[PDB]
């Protein structure tokens, strides 16, 4: 098998309509974002631009392959692949992505799509400029798909952009299970902490 | 029968073009907005940025499958489904969609579509500043379909999913469907009225 | 026949690329402008930003269908169709499209396309904030059609025009004129026609907005 | 042959990827802009704003048919047609097409491409608010085909807007061969001088 | 062999989703700023607008013919052509392409993609108002191969040769350089050019 091979094949059979789910188990998606920049803070409306990788981890077994005399690894268009359907609670405009649309495929079936981001938020930005910051939440999980079908988990600004007016004192991260007043179903996301705070014109 | 013969069998089966009249009788949708903000009101010019769920309910028979050993519902793009031909008539700039377009389908043939929307609107921002507050009201309907083919009807805590980080918050929605016969055509055609009473923090 | 069936034959046949001309004769567009909003005047730059529905009206055979028992119109996606290719010539922005992109077609192959389109123009905003108002002409025709292929006809209802135009608009109309006419142009030999809407409009006392 | 059957036939037989050379010698392209408006120069910044018809003419003989009994011009998509790779150089934005994207191709293979464009370029602008103007040239050229495959030749205030803050004084249009040092070939382009300035 | 020929073969055999790498040795991809113009500075946000020609060179013997009595050259749209998955990490915008999307073949398979961006980036303005100025460093690699399946390097071959002479800035220096880099997401390393733009507010 060469990579000419293995991505025929996956594009020939692909099913990016399909959860993959195994045995009515959920498919078990990671989510991790790395803040790169914070871009143009507004205390008055409390909303925040910012740029960050989201790290999406998961398994889809239909795309493994016996690797003893291949590759094991490939770059694929997500366009080809089933992805998580994915979304910010409290984004206020559509994600700007500013990266190639490909995701990395292991020949055991394990995919891992991180795209760069652009996208505005709502969220209290109150104390951004004083010492202790401003805590603002991000919330993301599947927009259709219950507990049952997709769990989402949790996996140092080491990424983050050196040239921002702000700084990041802190990222924690946190998985809720919600049951909303339309659906009977509880949806599970993540939702991380981001506290920054301006820089001194000094620092 | 497995999620993945029930998606083949919808996309091959498409008629995305067809609306679902099961027929002389219209195809019943239900319209509810669930507002999350409120972004950039101008009383001056009278505009405001809104985001909401529009949640969006109808049933299409040619969907519905056994699923007696099978599961009874799945998310399926909407590129391959029938669906409203909405609009909002007081819309100044087409909808921002925020979220994945995927409609969930059941077994019954039942569809729910509900994106994040962002949008604005020209309607009344007068007395946004005031205690009592503004009233804006958000009409939608069929675009080209009329009150034989499709009707509309509204469907709980009106700030049950408002953001408590914007700047207005919400003192009461109102729903109101109306029947409306336009100069250019003889038919009737439906909408429905949101009206939204919100107000600065 | 169901909707379905001719749906179906609609989207197998329909030849989106072909002009419907019969005979060698034009095809008879109708246009007409409904304004729904007049949202950011400029006068020194004699810009202004307009809503409105755009009704088209034309007659293509090839989509007709024998309904003796069937629906008599259904309602078809505009890239399933043959089109007419309207310009606004002093547009100086795209359209941005409002509406769900459908054509109304009827068993005998009339067709209605009739999106609320969003478009700034260049034109005479001067007079806005006076009693007598402004005038501003939006031209219309197709961009490549010459007068023996598209022919291009005002429709005036004998109704009220203000009828679907915003009571929260900052403006007001006070009339809308339509007119025909045939331009030849330097660069070809052929006519072309064009229908000039004038839309005359003020701001409101500034007491109200 | 009714209309039907031409248009069906170039779809068909359509190669939009296929530059139509004729026996080695360049395709020769005719570009001419007819200025429309000008709506937001800034003299600090050396930026304008320009609404033009890109008039652009070629000849592809694979699209001729014979129009004995026939229409002798068709009305047709551009995606259905191979169409020169015109850049312009010193714009600062992509081209908003404002018009629809169709070419008119003439039964002996003529065709005219001419669609409105709004655009952003970079020029001089020092001294549109005087009596002598200012003089913005915008360069147009092939990106990828060098002066063996495609020559560019030239061939407006007739049809500038009488509401536009600005007047035309004069354009005057010139052709040149430029080399770059990335290629070892000669590369043609117009260069369209637009001589302006602010109204009363 | 004609043009026609020539375009046929490539878009029927092309893969545009197989990377070319000739027995497990990295496509080497070369990269090159030309710099055109430099619009929108602002020294407190640290963000700079510029337009650069994105000149980009690469084998692919997969495209190679015989062209004894034939064209040696051929220009192909980049969606018929497999190209490398280039972006740029400090871009805060998603590439505004100027150009025609076509790239130049040569019958040995040599591929030359070389549009004109403009691209907005966070980087060190500081300086811009100076006599000395500022330098803005922009840092272009492979978004999802690693230096064994593509490495890039800069071109050995004027700073401003093409710039533009209408613009509010001038440029003093360019300078480039290779790096390669371990991300804590991932075990391989990856390749980059950084691009140093040292440029002035003309008096
Ligand atoms: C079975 C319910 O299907 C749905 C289709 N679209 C949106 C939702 N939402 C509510 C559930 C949680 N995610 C937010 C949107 C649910
Ligand atoms: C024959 C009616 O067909 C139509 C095609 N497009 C738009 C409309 N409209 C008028 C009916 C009510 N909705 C507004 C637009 C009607
Ligand atoms: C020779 C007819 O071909 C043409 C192709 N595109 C545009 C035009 N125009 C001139 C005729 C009138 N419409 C404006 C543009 C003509
Ligand atoms: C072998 C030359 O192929 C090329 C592929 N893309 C762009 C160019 N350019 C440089 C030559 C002149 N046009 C500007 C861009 C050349
Ligand atoms: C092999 C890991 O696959 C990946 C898929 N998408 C993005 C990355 N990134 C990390 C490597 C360096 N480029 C930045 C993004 C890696
Ligand atoms: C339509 O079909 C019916 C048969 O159901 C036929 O008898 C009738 O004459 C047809 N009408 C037209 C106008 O062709």
């Amino acid at each position: 098998l060469d990579r000419a091979d293995i991505l025929y094949n996956i594009r020939q059979t692909s099913r990016p309509d399909v959860i993959p789910t195994q045995r009515d188990r959920p498919v078990a998606v990671s989510v991790s974002l790395k803040f790169i920049n914070i871009l143009e803070v507004n205390e008055i409306t409390n909303e925040v631009d910012v740029v960050f990788w989201q790290q999406t981890t998961w398994s889809d077994r239909t795309l493994a392959w016996n690797s003893s005399h291949s590759p094991d690894q490939v770059s694929v268009p997500i366009s080809s692949l089933w992805v998580p359907d994915l979304a910010a609670y409290n984004a206020i405009s559509k994600p700007e992505v500013l990266t190639p649309q490909l995701a990395r495929v292991v020949s055991d079936g394990e995919v891992l799509y991180m795209p760069s981001i652009r996208q505005r938020f709502s969220c209290d930005v109150s104390g951004v400029d004083t010492e202790s910051g401003a805590t603002c939440r991000i919330k993301i999980g599947s927009w259709t798909h219950h507990s049952r079908e997709i769990s989402v988990d949790p996996t140092d600004s080491e990424y983050f952009s050196q040239y921002s007016r702000f700084e990041i004192l802190d990222v924690t991260q946190k998985k809720n299970s919600v049951t909303y007043s339309c659906c009977p179903e509880a949806y599970e996301d993540v939702e991380v902490s981001l506290n920054f705070r301006k820089k001194g014109r000094s620092e």
